[PDB]
């Protein structure tokens, strides 16, 4: 019996528009580490099953992640919150991306797409991203002050996707426009955006890219040629839509919130500026936990840590709670860029769906923080961050920063 308000719902977007429910997750870890989060009829974020099991401990997140025959991604998809009135068919179309597939379909697609994320493929992007990171941080610093989210955090993740896919320089503006429309839409600031339209345009663009690349040594060629497996044009289209969501706002929020952590822990920022430890990226992702939660649905009864999960019930893995698990991390509430080992689940629990982009993301994070250290070492915030209204993505919309640190306060 945890101490929470009547009807509290850990996927309620109205919570995340204002704060992370840190105290409430700590309460569950302590008192009810697997807890039934009931949901009133019509208040289930698109699911009409009465609620879900909140999973708060790291070991439980890993156990659910491993057992993908029991804990399905396909059955209800992995996003645990949409608009309450969403039609079921709009939840089910998510099954066209590999993140919402189970074996065998997932297994085939994962094996093919892994070609795009080899050490060689990712390292080939390094120098361009480093150069781009340097210019992003210089141009921002020269502006004196501005919105850190737009002027520092947004562009590099987009350029990492563009560089991975070999998107022509002239096509990057339109690619980025579509991609920025494809996630974060539950907030009134973005209420007028139609993600479905952008997703359709991206698919059309990507399918042509496949068409034409059949007509080189690059990731797109490798994906659409027999290894004997290959993506069809449409499988490529859905792979690109998946990246446009999986790898954009996530990395962006890691950058914003990693900078917010440095502002809050100036001794760590001083240490970072001197040492530039590559371990910083993992601590940044643990602290930022850009995906608050993903869900699964049990396909059979399963006893998890002494709790009887029943066939059909959803389990929601709160990576935001697991990443602060007092039994796993030493003093998880302090930000330590040298933390090592750092067994966080910000990229998922180990398992079939573990973030395929994780090394690309760490590289993007490390390059942008190097550039920030280089060009704006004295930065200070001007005002509090503005959070995103979403029941599953932990987002910062805007954050006004004085890059020079010279302004008062
Ligand atoms: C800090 C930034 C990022 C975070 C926090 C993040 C987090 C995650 C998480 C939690 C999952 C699901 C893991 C699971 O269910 O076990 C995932 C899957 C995925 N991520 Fe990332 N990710 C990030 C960056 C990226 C980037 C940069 C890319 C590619 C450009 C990417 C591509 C993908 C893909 C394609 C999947 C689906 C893999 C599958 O279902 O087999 N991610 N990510």
């Amino acid at each position: 019996s945890p101490n929470l308000p009547p009807g509290f719902d850990f996927t309620d977007p109205a919570i995340y528009a204002e704060r992370l429910p840190v105290a409430e997750f700590a309460e569950l870890r302590s008192a009810a580490p697997i807890w039934w989060n009931g949901q009133d009829p019509g208040k289930g974020g698109g699911f009409h099953d009465g609620g879900f099991w909140a999973i708060t401990k790291l070991n439980d997140v890993k156990e659910i992640s491993r057992h993908s025959d029991v804990f399905s991604s396909y059955e209800n998809g992995v996003i645990p919150r949409f608009k309450n009135d969403i039609a079921r068919e709009d939840i089910e179309v998510q099954r066209f991306v590999m993140l919402n597939m189970d074996a065998p379909h997932h297994t085939r697609l994962r094996k093919i797409i892994s070609r795009g994320f080899t050490p060689r493929a990712v390292g080939r992007l390094h120098d361009e991203l480093q150069e781009r990171a340097q210019k992003i941080a210089a141009e921002a610093a020269a502006a004196g002050s501005g919105d850190f989210v737009e002027q520092v955090s947004c562009e590099l993740p987009l350029q990492a996707i563009a560089g991975l896919l070999g998107v022509p320089q002239e096509d990057r503006g339109k690619l980025f426009h579509w991609s920025n429309e494809m996630t974060g839409n539950e907030d009134p600031e973005y209420a007028h955006i139609d993600p479905k339209a952008s997703s359709a345009e991206l698919i059309g663009y990507a399918m042509k890219m496949a068409e034409e690349k059949a007509k080189a040594d690059d990731i797109v060629t490798q994906l659409i040629q027999a290894d004997g497996e290959k993506l069809s044009d449409d499988e490529f289209g859905f792979f690109v839509v998946m990246l446009a969501v999986a790898g954009n706002e996530t990395t962006r929020n890691s950058i914003t919130q990693g900078m917010m952590a440095f502002a809050e822990h100036p001794d760590q920022w001083e240490l970072y500026k001197k040492v530039r430890p590559e371990t910083a990226a993992d601590e940044i992702v643990r602290w930022a936990t850009p995906v608050t939660a993903f869900q699964r649905t049990a396909l059979r009864d399963y006893e998890l840590s002494g709790v009887q999960i029943k066939k059909g019930q959803r389990v929601v893995m709160f990576y935001r709670s697991a990443n602060f698990d007092e039994e796993v991390f030493q003093d998880p509430f302090t930000f330590n860029i040298l933390r090592n080992p750092n067994p966080h689940v910000g990229f998922g629990g180990t398992g079939a769906h573990y973030c395929i982009g994780a090394n690309l993301a760490r590289m993007t994070i490390n390059l942008i923080f190097n550039a920030v250290a280089d060009h704006m070492p004295d930065l200070k915030p001007i005002s509090a961050p503005e959070r995103l209204r979403s029941g599953w993505l932990n987002g910062i919309k805007h954050w006004q920063v004085d890059y020079t640190g010279r302004l008062p306060v």
